[PDB]
C-alpha cells in the first residue's frame, strides 16, 4: 500500500509514506495539523487533515474555496499548497483530505509576545500588507486577520494562512456594526495586531461585541456624525446612546514607555510607529488609510521592493450546492 496510518495528537492521520515522523502542532477548527519529514522533497512539511469538510455546506465551501485559492495564488507571504491527496480511491468512499503545506515556525500569538523590535515589526508589518495587497487585487477580501492565522519562520518572513470569508477583537467597526465594507477593513485588523505587538495587551478584549464596541469608543473616542448617519437608524439609535466619550489621544493609548529608548533613531522611530497606528486605527473607514498607502508609509516603506508588492494578480464563491455536490467538487479538486 502506498499509505500508512498513525494516531498523532487524538487524530488518525492516513497519508502517503513519504512523510515520516509526524508530529502535533496545533489544532483550529478547519482541521488538526502535523509537521512532518517529506523523504521524497528532503524537507519538513506541514499536513493538515480537514476535520469534518462534509459536515455542513459551511465546512464545505469553505474547504472547496481553500484548495481552490491556495492551488491558485502564489506569493510568499501566502501560505502555498505542496500536495494535496485523499487515502481514499472513489467518490462514494472518499471521506478526508490531506493538505500538505511547507513547514512554518510559529504564529504570531507568539511573535507578537516578543519585546518590541522595530526593524522587525515594521518588516512583519510589510510582509502582511504585501500579502494582503495580492489577495484584494484578486478580490478577496480577508475579514478575519488574526495572530492565530499568520505564521513566521525563524528569519522573520511571514505567510498568512487562509483566506477568510472563535476570536473577534481584531474584526473592523464596519464589520461588527453591520455597515458593509471595503478593501480597507482589512488594515483595521493590522492596525489591532500591531497595537497588540506594543502593548502586548489585546487592544479591544471583550466577552461579546457590545463589550467590544465599549473597548473602541473609551479608547479611540465616541464616533462622528459623518459616521453615525452611515449606520442604520436601529444601529445609529444604540450606538448615539452610549456615553459619550473623548478619545485617549494616541501618546495616550501608545505611550513612549512602550517603546525602546534613549537613541535618536528610537525617538524616530517611535514617532513613526504611533503615526501609523495613528492611521489605522480609525473607526470610520472613509477615513483610514488603504493598503497601498500603509505601504507608502515612512514606517514600512524602508522595506519595499516592487518586486514583492507589485506582482500580477491571480486569475480565477457565491453559488451554493447540496453537501454531495460540493463532496463531488472537492473530490475532482483533490484528484487534479
Ligand atoms: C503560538 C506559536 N505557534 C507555534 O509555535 N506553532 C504554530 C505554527 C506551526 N507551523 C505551521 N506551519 C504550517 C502550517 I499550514 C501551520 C498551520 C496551519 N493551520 C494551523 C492551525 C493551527 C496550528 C498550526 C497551523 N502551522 C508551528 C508551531
Ligand atoms: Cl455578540
Amino acid at each position: 500500500n502506498q499509505f500508512y496510518s498513525v494516531e498523532v495528537g487524538d487524530s488518525t492521520f492516513t497519508v502517503l509514506k513519504r512523510y515520516q515522523n509526524l508530529k502535533p502542532i496545533g489544532s483550529g477548527a478547519q482541521g488538526i495539523v502535523c509537521a512532518a519529514y517529506d523523504a521524497v522533497l528532503d524537507r519538513n512539511v506541514a499536513i493538515k487533515k480537514l476535520s469534518r469538510p462534509f459536515q455542513n455546506q459551511t465546512h464545505a465551501k469553505r474547504a472547496y474555496r481553500e484548495l481552490v485559492l491556495m492551488k491558485c495564488v502564489n506569493h510568499k507571504n501566502i501560505i502555498s499548497l505542496l500536495n494535496v491527496f485523499t487515502p481514499q480511491k472513489t467518490l462514494e468512499e472518499f471521506q478526508d483530505v490531506y493538505l500538505v503545506m511547507e513547514l512554518m515556525d510559529a504564529n504570531l500569538c507568539q511573535v507578537i509576545q516578543m519585546e518590541l523590535d522595530h526593524e522587525r515589526m515594521s518588516y512583519l508589518l510589510y510582509q502582511m500588507l504585501c500579502g494582503i495587497k495580492h489577495l484584494h487585487s484578486a478580490g478577496i477580501i480577508h475579514r478575519d486577520l488574526k495572530p492565530s492565522n499568520i505564521v513566521v519562520k525563524s528569519d522573520c518572513t511571514l505567510k498568512i494562512l487562509d483566506f477568510g470569508l472563535v476570536t473577534r477583537y481584531y474584526r473592523a467597526p464596519e464589520v461588527i456594526l453591520g455597515m458593509g465594507y471595503k478593501e480597507n477593513v482589512d488594515i483595521w485588523s493590522v492596525g489591532c495586531i500591531m497595537g497588540e505587538m506594543v502593548r502586548h495587551k489585546i487592544l479591544f478584549p471583550g466577552r461579546d461585541y457590545i463589550d467590544q464596541w465599549n473597548k473602541v469608543i473609551e479608547q479611540l473616542g465616541t464616533p462622528c456624525p459623518e459616521f453615525m448617519k452611515k449606520l442604520q437608524p436601529t444601529v445609529r439609535n444604540y450606538v448615539e446612546n452610549r456615553p459619550k466619550y473623548a478619545g485617549l489621544t494616541f501618546p495616550k493609548l501608545f505611550p513612549d514607555s512602550l517603546f525602546p529608548a534613549d537613541s535618536e533613531h528610537n525617538k524616530l522611530k517611535a514617532s513613526q510607529a504611533r503615526d501609523l497606528l495613528s492611521k489605522m486605527l480609525v473607526i470610520d473607514p472613509a477615513k483610514r488609510i488603504s493598503v497601498d498607502d500603509a505601504l507608502q508609509h515612512p514606517y514600512i516603506n524602508v522595506w519595499y521592493d516592487p518586486a514583492e508588492v507589485e506582482a500580477p494578480p491571480p486569475q480565477i464563491d457565491e453559488r451554493e450546492h447540496t453537501i454531495e455536490e460540493w463532496k463531488e467538487l472537492i473530490y475532482k479538486e483533490v484528484m487534479n
